[PDB]
């Protein structure tokens, strides 16, 4: 609904980027970062990945995946319940501009590196082969739609049962989904 | 990847992203998609209030199943040996959609769904009337599979040790994705 969509984008930056390539749906998996002003998303394809060939001039879709997991009706007080899935997701629409300026490419590889290198990493900076090799781009953001199915449709007690059960399950999705519902 | 490896990924990460063209815009729904025993088809269901099925029916849609994924750091090996990248596995399924409207087949797909996701313990059944109402609130469908593409980035273009040390680093990490990637690195 609101400003939580940005949070999901920044924490699940390995997006799926869907566009029409030659009149068929085409998707790439790849990190997409928000610029400081949060008005667009930067990424880069491999040049050998043909999706950029005709990615311009259309509203593409970037999907950011939050946590999900199965919710079992065996967790409620009753036989009378329907199974369901919990998840969180942010869909971003906008248009692409390919970026070839070599200063801009470098700036967006930098911001990316800072995002993913570990705090004590000494990594930072054949390399023009990393101009020949990649195709930076940006997605000027047009709209953002967020989904958060979190069983908030149910009474508070049934929700506590679901939490109690998920939080004691040794799986990432279950626990992450469990932190979400509480909030 | 290789028919079998693909279905395994589809079977183990069934919570998919289903993308169609809707009123000239790209649309995605996140829902479980199960393979039938013959593995020619993917079954799913919508909320009815979801406009995606209104026109899903005469196009090649894309069902995306997500394997594990992680950052691979160029700090885990010597200068120049590599570039910053992610490792991951996905499978993409293309097909055309068919709306299932017989309650027998709908009920059937719903049973298979319970079977697959309930714990081996379980005692949970089709023990409600409530069932009718729930069913006028969903739209069942089937994807007739035309093609399957596997997608993998696992850094198999670095020699032994470079992959051998990437493995140890990954498995020392306290994260599901990295350990998942680490296994696949065989």
């Amino acid at each position: 609904d609101p400003d939580v969509a940005y949070q999901v984008i920044e924490e699940n930056s390995f997006a799926t980027l869907v566009s029409m390539h030659q009149r068929e749906l085409f998707a790439t998996h790849l990190p997409l970062l928000l610029d400081r002003e949060k008005t667009c998303l930067y990424g880069h394809f491999a040049r050998s990945n043909p999706q950029w060939n005709d990615i311009q001039h259309q509203t593409v879709l970037a999907i950011f995946h939050g946590p999900h997991c199965y919710i079992s009706p065996s967790w409620y007080e009753t036989n009378q319940a329907v199974p369901t899935w919990n998840y969180v997701a942010v869909h971003v629409y906008g248009n692409v501009e390919l970026i070839n300026d070599q200063g801009e490419v470098m700036q967006s590889l930098h911001d990316m590196v800072e995002k993913y290198e570990a705090p004590g990493s000494r990594y930072q900076l054949m390399l023009s082969g990393m101009n020949k090799g990649i195709q930076a781009f940006k997605i000027i953001i047009k709209r953002i739609e967020g989904k958060a199915k979190l069983s908030q449709n149910h009474p508070a007690h049934r929700q506590e049962r679901i939490i109690k059960q998920l939080e004691q399950m040794p799986f990432e999705n279950e626990k992450r989904i469990a932190s979400l519902m509480k909030k």
